[PDB]
């Protein structure tokens, strides 16, 4: 019995804090004797306390259409449990060498040390009988069960002043060339969602802390917007608005290539 860990694209879940990230979880079902019976089957993840409204979406069982009461999804604290039903155990031991999976998730608050890491388990056992069984409850605490590879999503903040003059806005594209050795100009996309919000504006005090971008993870794989080994990633910072009274540059005056890191002040001349 093993398990599988990987994440999402970030890409596809957006590469500010307030998005979401997603971890696809899987474990092979093994191949049971005709008399060997689940008393439990749960794949479990404590996220990582960066992670807020933890959960999980998705369950399935590879080559099968589930059904609602084929499992439960529950959160308690970080610890997300999917934990299937006898209906679901009987699926199961049905479908042995098939991948039982999940995806869980969390919306990320900030970045911190800069790295957010996951490992899920599988809690299951079996018993031999002559009839089959009613399901039990998985043990909260069982010792050493079968555990994941550890993946790891990287992050960094960012810290615009702009001079501090108030209400100058600001929007944060994705680079073209993300993991260049000197970030470049050239974007790409829509404007990035910071907690929701795509026009960032500065405060009294000239600042906009945004508390997380998205760098690199750890899963290897072509075209998935990503570098492997990466610590550091490029974005493109563009002023959509000046202060009060103030020269908002043109065209390429007004874009700023940033290089987020696991800050920067923009100057501006009175009219
Ligand atoms: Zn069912």
């Amino acid at each position: 019995i093993s398990v599988e860990k990987s994440i999402q694209e970030q890409k596809l879940n957006g590469y500010g804090v307030g998005s979401l990230i997603k971890f696809p979880v899987s474990s092979t079902a093994p191949t049971l004797d005709a008399k060997s019976f689940y008393k439990y089957f749960q794949l479990r993840d404590t996220l990582d306390d960066r992670l807020t409204a933890v959960t999980a979406t998705e369950v399935s069982l590879e080559g099968t259409t589930l059904d609602p009461t084929d499992y439960k999804v529950d959160t308690k604290g970080q610890t997300v449990t999917v934990t299937f039903t006898a209906e679901g155990l009987k699926r199961i031991k049905a479908a042995p060498g098939k991948k039982v999976s999940a995806v869980f998730q969390g919306k990320v608050t900030e970045a911190r040390n800069g790295a957010i890491t996951n490992r899920a388990q599988v809690i299951s056992d079996t018993v031999y009988a002559e009839q089959p069984p009613t399901p039990e409850e998985p043990p909260a605490n069982p010792e050493n069960p079968p555990t994941s590879n550890e993946v790891t999503s990287r992050w960094g903040d960012l810290l615009i002043k702009k001079v501090g003059l108030q209400g100058a806005q600001f929007q944060l594209y994705k680079a073209k060339n993300a993991y260049a050795g000197t970030c470049t100009k050239d974007k790409e996309g829509d404007p990035i969602a910071i907690n929701g919000e795509t026009t960032l504006t500065t405060d009294a005090q000239g600042a906009i802390n945004v508390k997380g971008l998205f760098i690199s993870d750890s899963i290897d794989g072509a075209n998935r917007d990503n570098q492997k080994d990466a610590t550091a990633r490029c974005y493109v910072l563009v002023e959509t608005k000046a202060p009060a009274g103030y020269v908002l540059p043109a065209g390429d005056g007004a874009v700023t290539p940033v290089k987020i890191e696991v800050n920067v002040t923009i100057e501006n001349t009175k009219q």
